[PDB]
């Protein structure tokens, strides 16, 4: 017990250095995949700066919540705050040196009144234990006010409820706007023993022993007595549809008050996901891995309640069938590089629901996830992400997929204008005018491989028409690339270059050509094909040179979501993500290797500060467990793995069947990073990268590493 | 076929002469209690002076909607805007002149562009016929943002969504704010002609033949070409739930394409309605009667859709019985006064569903509705004033009504503070301090009848306590009731009567002890106690005199509310309106009699201005219905009718059996307004008053009437 669950320490990625943006993940409690995020949270107000709630660098506790976002640059959710006390106290001083974090569990010693608070989950439920002191009185607030920053995204709380049903039961809800337009938080809430007496409260109207309130503005106080010495325990499930569902939420999953069960079965969930990959390496990398593997699998986020009820994008209420699960939480400008690739060999049978769950967007609001959040779409970033996600399912083979739908889908929303995607002036221009569509530059490339994953579609469902044109689509990266420069740069609608240009120069989300980074960073991003990128860079050497330029260049010229540097390569945002890898095309594996090994060693560690910029959702965190392993999905839809340098000694990859596929190296130590040969399944392998199906077969690569390179792939 | 319903004028109520507020009604289609009112809009943007939309002043119509309130005095509804027109414009010209409508019915000319709109409904469906000119081509526009004044009440559109499905259908939504908290109006629509091309835009962003279109500021316009010369018919349904639902509604209710047939249905379904009472009078007189037994029967509103559903108070979706009806629109500070009595007479079947709707939110919410809108509360004026409602429907014996959940939501209701009803002050002071709860004798004098209800209905069921508490309670009156001026007047924490004090002086809605009224009216409101009000003020005469000093002083000190004066009875605002009655109580019927027939002759008439203030969703216009007849409900619980003066003729009210109620009047000419004597079923009738029985039994009622007052009941 505890093998692999004892390597996660929530608490890294969840501070920041000294500058440099947090990680934004958090210590508290969770599920895999799950609804509940219970965690405290070291802010009144969460902002971009602290966008899960927790900060490393702060030393004040204002409540535990039931939702978050892990890794995000905005904040939203925040739902649903208790607050144990014995005088009516919203907050609490603490230290790190009395707090403690593993998959599933949280405890703190809240120390104003020497409270002791620990946070499990299930699925749908939050459990807490809150041990005070005795000979002191017992009290829980509840907090239906406290919030995201309410400066940002025109947030209110348009109306919620605080309803005492019984002595030992409560129930509520919240409706709030946000970075999610609308969300609809629903709640059932149990505590171990009865409520003596309470207050409920809107504001400055205060109603003592009052069975209900309502308002935007609410807070209930409850009081136990002298339990001394027993410990409190609550139990708080949630809903996005009803009060019903919530309860039902909790007599399925969580009927019982055993709280040491709870955190037992938390613990066992975990130790079976975290179990998909054995990993050998020092203690230290195994501590960073399984981190950075247990960020991976906190979301997608369970949105549909156990009985299959969700709220839709169209913002009725809807029911899955018995056998699926509706999902949200869909950071996709980051997630579809790595993360969702990641899922396609861990959790084929979830991507299942992850796809369905894409494609009810479509089917209720016209258009598949651009940025996915609490069941509706924010359009945070660019491109139309999903389609590379479903893509990659679908060729790959991920059963109980509806293909026809799914192409349905991944057209309509490829030929359906809509918000930073206005496809007509796509077709007529063959690129984004700056002009006319602001982040012309990173949509053109970043849309055109969306587009090259439709004609891969097309062409696997035999639609030739449909294949010509959006493989001609995908071409129109080169309609933007500058003879003279060889930069990818922005043109208006009379078809001429803007002037001046400066590739060091960092655009942000809109009134600039790039996103979040500069004309150097997203050169690189024709995953699709890179042969032609090469070409008309001037070939192997010359773009060779290009990346050597790119990762020696130190000038500092700026935006916050680029760090983690070298040279002009930015670990801390993800268009940099795919470069390190791109020396195998140019014929020298032995520089993505000296490079992926940097990254890996030196801007990854088990720290509070040990990501380099945000995880988002876990990409941060997937580039890190593959990368590890030693390969990276490039084109994250083309079903070829780029062979990096394996960091760690073994990994097992547990697959369907009793399969496995066993990555082993051979070295006589931590300096050989460079590959000497590699072998897949005994014979000797002569491609710089693997293929998925030659993971899901299952089977032994090894790699003979040494101190220095050889010209292997060279 | 029309014999009762060409005397029907939409017109009435929908201006207003020179200053003074508007009735507030609107012109356009609907049908009795239905979810639907097609109308023009003669503003762009709906506000307090012309809260339904239409303004009898105005020459300009921005649109047709589906959606409002008649007779208010804050705006919100106006949902899913239609615009004909040959060249994408958004307003036209019209005239009175080409301007018809009767009850189902509205057409106007619209001059611009000379192109004919007609509308009709059925109970959830808008249907429209558009004539162009030949050889002009035939264009709708669809704006989903045109609404109610968006400066008021934080109002915005959250989300909304129009969405082409083919040649001849669309759906959508909107998510909107305002006086209701949150309204979700999903909607279906179908055309009679394809769709050749469209145009879809959220603000600047445009998109040409798309298919769909998400955002907060959404236009349509769908081009079908010329159609010289056949019409265009657009059918739209609607629902509080989704798409599928308003698309539903459609098939049950409105399948077909005639658009005459409608139109017919429409208009027998109103002769049904207003053929429950057939009258007998002046041209002029069956001209205001019938305008204002419609204007009691354009609402409450069908909520529910045709499969049950409806969106309830905690915001979510739940769905009524199979022969029940979810309704929503209680304007109960107007409307528990007269027209719920009057629901109770001619619709027992629909109070019921009045009742069990009302029901619903305690169930969902906490406690009943105080004023409801769109499903919800929105606090609107003072009391708890669903309590005399249901309370009236119980004892009446109103069939249906589960007596136990109905008493539990009552007694919940009268014992759970909440805004403006702290009744832990209220039963610890006897009263409501005016510096602790504002409005402070407005709502001591009707709550204290919301709790006089309260016992009454404790007593049926025979709960002795309860009885006591409420009872006690409803005296509370006395603990404002100045002993040396002999007005109700504020008292402070410490029992201490604020000064100084002026009886005349207006209050509004919060900040002085009076709502939207003075002293002087305020006065009068101790309805279920009139015996102990005439004992306080000194006796009957004492009594007697008050009144004459009431009805003749003209003292001009003011609120806007408070218009259609008699001295300081204020006919305009529903403070007064059983006031002319209490002279019966002192001893004066004939006093009674001079004041009902002057209100009923001189504040009323058959012009736009027609109404002495705004008509409270029918309450001005019950008002009418009930005194013409010749009485009224001055204690709405009780189920007493006092006698006034009948203005008409005959009447007759049709009940359930095929049983009537004759009210017949022996007289000689229209100055005959005295009674001389009154007979009940062959009996000489010696009371003020005839009891809701004596109604409901069947019966006929003789006035003898003559030119100069009598000593009857003197
Ligand atoms: O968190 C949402 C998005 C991310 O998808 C993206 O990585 C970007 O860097 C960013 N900065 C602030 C917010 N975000
Ligand atoms: O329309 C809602 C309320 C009415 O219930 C009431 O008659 C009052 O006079 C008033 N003035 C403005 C709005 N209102
Ligand atoms: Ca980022
Ligand atoms: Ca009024």
């Amino acid at each position: 017990a505890g093998e692999i669950t004892k390597y996660v320490n929530p608490f890294i990625g969840t501070g920041a250095i000294d500058g440099g943006l947090s990680g934004n993940n958090y210590p508290g409690a969770t599920s895999p995949f799950g609804m509940i995020q219970l965690s405290p949270d070291t802010s009144e107000a969460p902002n971009w700066g602290d966008a899960s709630g927790y900060d490393y660098n702060r030393n004040t506790i204002f409540g535990f919540s039931h939702t978050r976002l892990s890794g995000t640059g905005a904040s939203d959710l925040i739902d649903i705050t208790l607050m144990p006390t014995s005088s009516g106290r919203t907050s609490s001083a603490f230290t790190h040196d009395e707090e403690k974090a593993r998959p599933g569990y949280y405890q703190v010693m809240l120390k104003d009144e020497n409270i002791n608070a620990e946070l499990t989950t299930t699925q749908r439920n939050g459990i807490h234990r809150y041990q005070y002191p005795a000979g002191k009185d017992a009290e829980i607030i509840l907090d239906m006010d406290h919030s995201a920053d309410k400066g940002s995204w025109g947030r209110r709380i348009i109306n919620s409820q605080i309803r005492i049903l019984n002595d030992h039961a409560v129930e509520g809800y919240r409706i709030i706007t946000g970075w999610a337009k609308l969300r609809k938080i629903y709640f059932y809430m149990e505590f171990s023993s009865p409520i003596l007496t309470s207050t409920l409260r809107d504001g400055g109207r205060v109603h003592e022993n009052t069975a209900v309130i309502n308002g935007t503005n609410l807070h209930g106080c409850f009081r136990f007595g002298q339990l001394n010495g027993k410990p409190l325990t609550c139990k708080v499930a949630l809903s996005s549809v009803s009060m019903e569902n919530a309860r039902q939420n909790m007599e399925q999953e969580a009927p019982h008050w055993d709280f040491d069960r709870y955190v037992a079965a938390a613990d066992a969930d975990w130790e079976k996901q975290l179990g998909k990959i054995e990993v050998k390496g020092t203690e230290v990398q195994k501590e960073i891995f399984y981190t950075a593997l247990y960020h991976t699998m906190i979301q997608p986020n369970t949105m549909s309640d156990v009985n299959g009820e969700y709220m839709a994008a169209d913002y009725t209420t809807r029911k899955v069938a018995n056998n699926e699960t509706h999902y949200t939480t869909f950071s996709l400008w980051d997630t579809f590089r790595a993360s969702h690739p990641l899922y396609t060999l861990l959790e084929p049978e979830r991507v299942t629901d992850f796809v369905k769950s894409m494609i009810r967007q479509y089917e209720y609001y016209g258009y598949l996830p651009i940025w996915q959040l609490w069941g509706q779409d924010n359009y945070c970033m660019i491109g139309n992400h999903s389609i590379p996600v479903i893509t990659d399912a679908i060729l790959k083979g991920i059963p109980g997929i509806d293909m026809e739908k799914a192409y349905e889908a991944v057209y309509n929303s490829s030929v359906t204008s809509h918000p930073n995607s206005p496809f007509e002036v796509w077709e007529k221009y063959g690129f984004m005018p700056e002009n006319i569509q602001t982040q012309s530059v990173s949509i053109t490339l970043e849309q055109a491989f969306d587009d090259w994953c439709v004609a891969q579609l097309a062409a696997k469902l035999n639609k030739d028409a449909d294949y010509q044109r959006f493989h001609k689509r995908s071409e129109y990266y080169r309609n933007l690339f500058h003879p003279k420069t060889k930069f990818f740069q922005s043109k208006n609608d009379k078809g001429e270059w803007i002037e001046p240009f400066d590739p060091y120069q960092y655009g942000g989300n809109g009134g600039h050509p790039f996103t979040e980074g500069n004309a150097w960073q997203y050169f690189w991003y024709v995953p699709h094909n890179i042969q032609a990128l090469m070409e008309l860079t001037g070939g192997t050497k010359a773009f060779e040179q290009k990346l050597d330029t790119f990762f020696t260049s130190t000038y500092k010229s700026m935006n916050h979501n680029a760090s983690g540097f070298v040279g002009q390569y930015a670990h801390g945002n993800e268009p940099s993500h795919h470069v390190a890898y791109l020396y195998n095309f140019a014929g020298q594996p032995w520089k993505t290797q000296k490079y992926v090994s940097h990254i890996l060693n030196t801007l990854y560690n088990n720290t509070s500060s040990g990501y380099a910029g945000n995880d988002d959702c876990g990409q941060m965190s997937a580039w890190y467990v593959f990368s590890a392993m030693g390969f990276y999905p490039v084109n994250p839809a083309d079903g070829r793995y780029i062979i990096g340098s394996p960091l760690l000694d073994e990994c097992t990859l547990k697959l369907a069947g009793n399969k496995e596929f066993r990555i082993r190296t051979i070295r006589k130590s931590p300096e050989d990073i460079y590959i000497q040969s590699v072998t897949l399944n005994g014979k000797k392998h002569k491609d710089f990268f693997i293929t998925h199906q030659d993971i899901m077969n299952g089977g032994t690569m090894v790699f003979k590493m040494g101190k220095k390179p050889s010209g292997w792939g060279k």
